[PDB]
Order: structure tokens, then sequence, then C-alpha cells
């Protein structure tokens, strides 16, 4: 496919949450043994625009990367607390490590584990809020949110 843009997104958040997974769902749209995947590229269709879209799961050239970032995902687990109360230290590295126009977007992943929740919707919405990000709760094993995750991202970049 013909794109005209390339942009670079970071996923970053603690261990576990499902940065790997989210990239892989996104990227396949579908093996525990594995590391994880940690880098994909996507050509989507943003406002009749296509777009490849390069993906990089980074937990010099890294440097260079962060600093051309047009979106960062960051994600929290909302079955793990803790995931979430580590969310203004993963949004200081975010800020302080790309660039002006980033568009950061936090993504509350394990949705579809509703039994196990351990942080609200709302309080994390809160937080988005009060730090201008956008905010979805997806499921990276469902699917459930998880273009949109991406997509969310993309249209608010190109609008710049
Ligand atoms: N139930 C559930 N498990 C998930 C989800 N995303 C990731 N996992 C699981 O969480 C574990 C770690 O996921 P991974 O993507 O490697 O996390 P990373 O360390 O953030 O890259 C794995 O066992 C995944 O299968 C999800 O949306 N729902
Ligand atoms: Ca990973």
């Amino acid at each position: 496919y013909n794109y005209s843009y390339i942009f670079k997104y970071i996923i970053i958040g603690d261990m576990g949450v499902g940065k790997s997974c989210l990239l892989h769902q996104f990227t396949e749209k579908k093996c525990p043994h594995t590391i994880g995947v940690e880098f994909g590229t996507r050509i989507i269709e943003v406002s009749g625009q296509k777009i490849k879209l390069q993906i990089w799961d980074t937990a010099a050239v890294t440097r260079s990367y962060y600093r051309g970032a047009a979106g960062a995902l960051m994600v929290y687990d909302i079955t793990r607390r803790s995931t979430y109360n580590h969310l203004s230290s993963w949004l200081t590295d975010a800020r302080n490590l790309t660039n002006p126009n980033t568009v950061i977007i936090l993504i509350g992943n394990k949705a579809d584990l509703e039994a196990q929740r351990d942080v609200t919707y709302e309080e994390a919405k809160q937080f988005a809020e009060e730090n201008g990000l956008l905010f979805l709760e997806a499921s990276a094993k469902t699917g459930e949110n998880v273009e949109d995750a991406f997509l969310e991202a993309a249209k608010k970049i190109y609008q710049n």
C-alpha cells in the first residue's frame, strides 16, 4: 500500500500490562513461550489518507525514535493498581523523552478480566482529562477497542 505519512508510536507501561499483545493484536489482528512482539508496522487509513504506523515496545537510535514519536500509548493493567500508580512516572518519560507534538493516549488494558478489576474507569478518566490524554479501556486478548486505541491517536496526530 502507498502511504503518504509515517507515524512512529512508542508503547510504554509496566511489565506484563499487555504492550506486546496490544502491538500484535493491532498488527496481525489475531504462544505463551514467546518473549512477545517488540516492534510492528501497519498501513492504516485516516481522513482519506494512507499512513504507515511504526509501533515499538521500547522496554542512540532509540533516543532518535523517541524524539520523532508522533504518538505514545501509555498502558496499564486494570486488574493491577500498581501499574496505574506508575502512570505519572511513565507520563514524565513519555513527555520528557519525545517531542512537543507527541499525542499521548492512555490505555487501560485487560478489560476482559472484568471480575478482576482493580482500577475504576472513572479515576483513570480523571487522570487522562487532567493531563490532556486520550483514554480507552481495551483488551489485547479479545481485540475490544484495540484499533480505536491506535486509530484515535492517529486522527489526533493528523490534525497537526
Ligand atoms: N486476559 C488478558 N491477558 C492479557 C491481555 N494482554 C496481555 N495479556 C497477557 O499478559 C501477559 C503479558 O503480556 P505482554 O503483552 O507480554 O505484556 P508486556 O510485558 O506489556 O509486553 C501475557 O500472559 C499475555 O497473554 C489482555 O487484554 N487480557
Ligand atoms: Ca513486551
